[PDB]
DNA sequence: GACG
DNA sequence: GACG
């Protein structure tokens, strides 16, 4: 299809509110896992996988243009007053530039994996990159939807969001649910659980990230 | 002196070996934070909580000569290892992008290390001497922690990462094999007297282009 | 020492 | 659905 995707980028944002709302990002974290990492699964339950010893990673608090929702402040810890106030920055063209470089050490195809991403995050993101005067660093990336994958290696009425999946494959309760990085942190231990068949099935389903178009604007 | 220092990144490196054998960088980690970001009930004192906002970087390094033994037991990285996944080299687009990652943080910006006026500080300012980029810390300071954490606790042993986390807190620090949890253990620390803390290091801040070189200039 |  |  597009070949081998050689770096699986899991992606997830915390943002102001659901996408009816026209978002703003909050958050982002950016974990970049080789497949070679990656295929380095016990009985049951399995114990929850450590993540590979190798791994890049990237996290950043974003100061949004509009207030957070309510229940989106709740869920994340993070409000426009402190992430101004302690000083963060708009998702503005540095931004970009700082991407661009942690995607540079990363061999490419790179494919962004997030859960609800072709709904979410993917979109979200499109939409924040095109505000921006410099070019997007994404146009030569892939993306995939998680809840997709799980939907078919599961196969091998269930609720698929990121905790019911997790719960039911390790019995545990996932780590931390309100942070970008808690999510991606969930979000890899679920990917590990067959990485072989995932890595496949991200190979065939890789779609590029230019194409994904805006949540809105 | 100095004036503020607004963003406290903590940095924590790990390496091929020790500085008499001329080391490599093999993982960085950056934690940035506000000094705004900066009360405890129970015995033993509980292990804090990051602060909510931090900026967060963790690269995995390839360095070219060989990880020690002890550095490999230490941190479970090697040369090959390392090589299979494609990491690449400390060169430009990292300083570039490092570079970035401070440009997002409100200036000025102090980096704390434990033990950096010995190892880390000295040997970054050699990674980047290496190269056709100008450092992106030619603008930076640096502060140890050790230094900080005597002070503070000779106005209340060992001054290992962990005998310090081990004796304020009575646990084991939960990753000590990676550089983003000594970062971790490292912030734990710093957080136990945040006040006094970001006092003494206010005072003491410096810059890092007077950081000399560990080593090298090849 | 204390850093890998 | 499922994402904040
Ligand atoms: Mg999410
Ligand atoms: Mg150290």
């Amino acid at each position: 299809p597009h070949g081998h995707m050689q770096t699986l980028i899991f992606l997830d944002l915390e943002a102001t509110g659901l996408p009816s709302s026209r978002p703003e990002v909050t958050e982002l974290c950016l974990l970049a896992v080789h497949r070679r990492a990656l295929e380095n699964s016990q009985g049951h339950p399995p114990p929850v996988p450590r993540p590979p010893r190798v791994v890049d990673k990237l996290s950043l608090c974003i100061a949004p243009g509009k207030a957070c929702s309510p229940g989106a402040s709740e869920i994340t810890g993070l409000s426009k007053a402190e992430l101004e106030v302690q000083g963060r920055q708009r998702f503005d063209d540095n931004l970009a530039i700082l991407l661009r470089a942690f995607l540079q050490r990363q061999p490419q195809p790179c494919c962004l994996v997030a859960h609800n991403g072709d709904r979410y995050d993917f979109p979200l993101l499109q939409t924040e990159l095109a505000r921006l005067s410099t070019p997007s660093p994404l146009d030569g990336t892939f993306c995939v939807d998680s809840i997709a994958a799980l939907k078919a290696l599961e196969q091998a009425r269930k609720s698929y969001s990121l905790g019911s999946i997790y719960t039911r494959l390790y019995w545990q309760a996932p780590t931390d649910s309100h942070t970008a990085e808690g999510n991606v942190l969930t979000l890899l231990s679920i990917c590990q659980w067959k990485p072989q068949a995932l890595l496949q099935w991200v190979d065939e389903h890789a779609r590029p990230f230019s194409t994904v178009k805006p949540m809105y604007g």
